[PDB]
Parts: C-alpha cells; sequence; structure tokens
C-alpha cells in the first residue's frame, strides 16, 4: 500500500520529511521512466545504444 | 527591501551569481511553502504528522 | 554535430547515461541563458551589475 511506502521507517506515521523524500522520489521517477521510453523508442534494435543511424531516422521532416 | 534580501553581501549592487542564488532560493521556498500547505491540508490534527485515517480521508471518489 | 556533442566519449553510440547526461545539461544552459538575458535586460550599462535605480526602474507600474 501506498502509506507503507511513504512510512519509511514504519511506525504507522508519515512526517513532513518523509511526505516531502516521497513527493521528490515520485517525480523523479517518471522523469527516468519517460526518458527510458524516449530512449528505446530510438533505440531500434534494443541494443543498448543508439547509433548514427538510429539517431539519423529518429530526427526530421519526412 | 526586496534589493537588500539579494544584494546579500550588502555592496549595493546585486552580481549576476546572486540575483541567480536569489532567483534560485524563491522557487526553492513556494515549493517548501506549498508542500507544507498540501501537508497540514491533510494533516486534520496538526499534529505534525499524518496516520493512516487521515491518509484514508484525504483520498478517493466521494 | 548534435551527434558527437552526445557521443561523449566518442565511440559511435550514445549510451542511455549520456544522452540523459545531455537531455540535463541542455535544459541547464537555457537556464542560464534565459536568466543572463533577462539580467542583463536589467543592467542597462552593462557594468556587470545592478544597482538600486536600474533594480528601481525594472519593477512596477508605468
Ligand atoms: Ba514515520
Ligand atoms: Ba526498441
Ligand atoms: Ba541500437
Ligand atoms: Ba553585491
Ligand atoms: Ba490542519
Ligand atoms: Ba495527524
Ligand atoms: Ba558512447
Ligand atoms: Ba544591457
Ligand atoms: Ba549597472
Amino acid at each position: 500500500a501506498l502509506f507503507k511506502e511513504i512510512d519509511v521507517n514504519g511506525d504507522g506515521a508519515v512526517s513532513y520529511e518523509e511526505v516531502k523524500a516521497f513527493v521528490s522520489k515520485k517525480r523523479a521517477i517518471k522523469n527516468e521512466q519517460l526518458l527510458q521510453l524516449i530512449f528505446k523508442s530510438i533505440d531500434a534494435d534494443g541494443n543498448g545504444e543508439i547509433d548514427q543511424n538510429e539517431f539519423a531516422k529518429f530526427y526530421g521532416s519526412i
């Protein structure tokens, strides 16, 4: 449950400092998750890296 | 006065480095201030922490 | 070329870690570049710093 994720110390309470620590790491993730998506959207062969011809395709008109 | 806040060293000038340091800490505050607001909006008893039943209320439909 | 900027190590590939490092430093720049613009927009004499009377002008109605 979401509460148990935030209430890190596990004492049934969520301190401000904890909410804050969560609120941020939540945001910190759809960043990593979006970028990853954007990435693999470019890396076609899922080989781990983008070469010139993938980067080439990705950009431009038509 | 706002100028005296930014011109930290107090020499009548505001360097870029200072504006920058201010511009950021200004932003750094409505973050803390908004979240705090959001927080105490959830913590009903203002006891310092949110328990399950407050978190319970906060979320959901109806 | 943009690719050579990102592919820092210069091995023809762009790792995620690199894209990420780029994506951020790109963003990190229009920040510095916008603020600088805003700054020199205030510093009229381009002397390096804003005095009271420039800051005075900058603010307000009429
Ligand atoms: Ba706790
Ligand atoms: Ba893929
Ligand atoms: Ba590839
Ligand atoms: Ba100064
Ligand atoms: Ba309250
Ligand atoms: Ba409470
Ligand atoms: Ba590389
Ligand atoms: Ba100027
Ligand atoms: Ba000046």
